[PDB]
């Protein structure tokens, strides 16, 4: 809706920005540990054929596994590559998408994987690390616990990268669209990113979008029942944003937008995005398909699942 | 809102992308010209300090005026630069934004330029091509208008390029906002494009979107007024893309973003981007502003201008 009473420059300078944002965290594994005060964290890795990469990753979490972290999982997407196999002899402990709620049948995409993960770890707080990451930093985990163990009335954390410019539908859709629909959200560097934290209480009790839309989704639902003072940012260091198609991006793009109007009352048609390629006198489609229905909060299946939610 | 009906593999196979869709247009000058039967053409260039290439791109026009042409035209868009004379001396009438319309003060940005040349053209058909483009073909024109003057029932002519993959803000922002808000018009392979051609009737009759909004609400006003046989499209050549700063794109994004909003009913904020980038502890902020205020229809000002509306 419209916000006559805000501008660019207001965003600009925003407290959040100085607040909640953490440019150079200088927490220590052991004054986090020690903050603890009885809550647990499960860390959380989404996989779908990542063979090359997921041991790397697993490997800088593994040393804090028994101190800071309580948990350590990769949630295996159906990989037919030898991710389940090289994360366990990396240290992690694999759950398939049917081992983390065997009473309902497996839907494709990312957002399916985070929701599942709900039912399979026991944490306080669940941190989500991308499990296709080349440099991986062992200081993600502690980061992006910090506002949650040490500051007051932050829930979500979300962890963004120095750009040594950045990522194409982040800067081009997710950024803009949040600035035309919930004009604050903009104070979030990177909305999209995959390092984020959140505490089980709120996790447990808003939808997940499916596929890519479920970052998105979770900040803006974040947002809207908690307020921006909830949310928190940790730079992360230094990462190279990778190449991607930009088919692939539009694809992306498209669940971006239909996830962001369906948090935002805005009616989304539903259709899928059409691309289309050259070839003679007609063209080459390329379609792919969008969803609107969010996986519902995990407390609504409480007292339903064969393994208790925690 | 929701169009269960339709898919994006529906979409994939529209017969509009047979009718209306020339990828290999081989209308001759001599036949365009004699389907005029009195309609007379006005191509009109938008220029705001483009002394390097205005005058390649107004040659590549100059010999069809008098023929096909009737006014040939460069609405200098408040150049410092030699835009203004290197125009004239390669055969174009150039007007200031002033003189188009002295009565109203010059608004910044190309919505602006586009309105006020209604007002500074006498022709049937407008055509509108970037003054920018450092490879024209002197076929643009006659493909353009191709449509208008031997099909039926068109209004609006979008130019495409083939690609020797595309544009950023079109292929992740435009088209995958209009799946989601009008189908149909992602049938549109460039909705962004700066070469197009419009009946005067139709374009005196819709409100001119502001900087660069006024590509993406011409086509969507077309659109929701006339349906989607009135707009047709015709491949220009090949172009290769040239590349802009990431920045510039993302405030463009706002903006297109901002016009489709206020054509689909989607209530936009009114807030301007913000862009952040690495500073020390703190950021670099970036901010620029968006519009949501049309030019109306340029009939609405009829009988009170000095110089008459055709
Ligand atoms: O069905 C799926 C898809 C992805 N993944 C994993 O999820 C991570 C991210 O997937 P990827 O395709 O690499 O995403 P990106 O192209 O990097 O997308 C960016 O933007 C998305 C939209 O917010 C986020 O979900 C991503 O984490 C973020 O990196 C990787 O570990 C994948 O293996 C799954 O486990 N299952
Ligand atoms: O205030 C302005 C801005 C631009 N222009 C002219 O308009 C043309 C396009 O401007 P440019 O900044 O080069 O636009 P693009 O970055 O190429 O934007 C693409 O996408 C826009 C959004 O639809 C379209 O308006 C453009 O024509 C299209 O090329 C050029 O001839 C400019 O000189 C003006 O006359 N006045
Ligand atoms: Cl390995
Ligand atoms: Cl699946
Ligand atoms: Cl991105
Ligand atoms: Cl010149
Ligand atoms: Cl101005
Ligand atoms: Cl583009
Ligand atoms: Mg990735
Ligand atoms: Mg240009």
């Amino acid at each position: 809706t419209l916000v006559p009473d805000l501008t660019a420059t207001d965003l600009a300078r925003h407290r959040w920005l100085t607040d909640n944002s953490w440019t150079r965290p200088t927490w220590t594994v052991a004054e986090l540990e020690a903050a603890k005060a009885g809550r647990t964290i499960s860390v959380v890795l989404p996989a779908l054929n990542e063979e090359e990469t997921v041991g790397g990753v697993v490997e800088t979490i593994r040393p804090l596994l028994g101190g800071l972290v309580d948990e350590l999982i990769v949630l295996d997407s159906g990989s037919t590559d030898d991710t389940e196999i090289r994360a366990m002899a990396a240290g992690a402990r694999v759950i398939s998408r049917e081992v983390a709620l065997p009473e309902v049948a497996p839907q494709p995409g990312k957002g399916e994987v985070l929701w599942r993960s709900l039912a399979a770890t026991t944490g306080d707080i669940i941190v989500f690390i991308d499990s296709d990451l080349i440099d991986p930093d062992p200081m993600f985990v502690p980061k992006l616990v910090g506002p949650l163990l040490l500051s007051e009335g932050v829930h979500l954390v979300k962890g963004f990268y120095r750009r040594p410019g950045g990522g194409r539908v982040t800067e081009l859709v997710a950024r803009p669209l949040l600035a035309a629909l919930r004009p604050e959200l903009t104070c979030v560097l990177q909305p999209l990113g995959g390092e984020y934290a959140g505490t089980r209480e709120l996790l447990m009790s808003v939808p997940f979008a499916p596929g890519y839309g479920v970052e998105i989704g979770l900040l803006v639902d974040t947002y809207d029942r908690l307020g921006l003072d909830a949310i928190a940012q940790v730079n992360l260091g230094v990462r190279a944003h990778r190449n991607r198609p930009l088919t692939d991006l539009a694809a992306m793009s498209r669940q971006v937008i239909a996830t962001l109007f369906s948090r935002c009352g805005v009616p989304d048609s539903g259709v899928g995005l059409t691309q289309f390629f050259a070839d003679g006198d007609g063209f080459s489609p390329r379609t792919s398909e969008v969803s609107l229905v969010d996986r519902p909060p995990m407390n609504t299946l409480r007292g339903k699942l064969a393994a208790a939610l925690e």
